């Protein structure tokens, strides 16, 4: 299920998770400030770990692709949480007024 970035800080103001699955690099160049860093990579070898389990994860990259494309492995990562995509991730965010952190 996809989210808004406005549905997604609402459910954030209630604990939800945003976690980043893009690389640091990418993350230290511009990122969310509310969001935690988790590159998929790390995820698909190691798991989610237990600091950014919650009942509401919302994963986002880039632009939507990412987390489209590897809906099915976020999907496991992140079980048994209600999980969402943020809608064209942060280009998405960025797009509707909400701020970032560019370095």
């Amino acid at each position: 299920t996809t989210i808004s970035p406005h549905d997604a800080q609402e459910l954030i103001a209630r604990g939800a998770k945003l976690i980043d699955i893009r690389d640091a690099d990418e993350y230290l160049r511009e990122h969310i400030p509310e969001a935690d860093l988790a590159p998929l990579s790390v995820l698909e070898q190691s798991g989610l770990p237990a600091k950014l389990r919650h009942e509401q994860i919302i994963f986002h990259c880039q632009a939507g692709k990412r987390t489209s494309n590897n809906a099915d492995k976020l999907a496991a990562i992140a079980a048994p949480a209600e999980i969402f995509l943020l809608e064209d991730g942060i280009d998405g965010w960025k797009k509707a007024g909400l701020p970032v952190a560019v370095n």
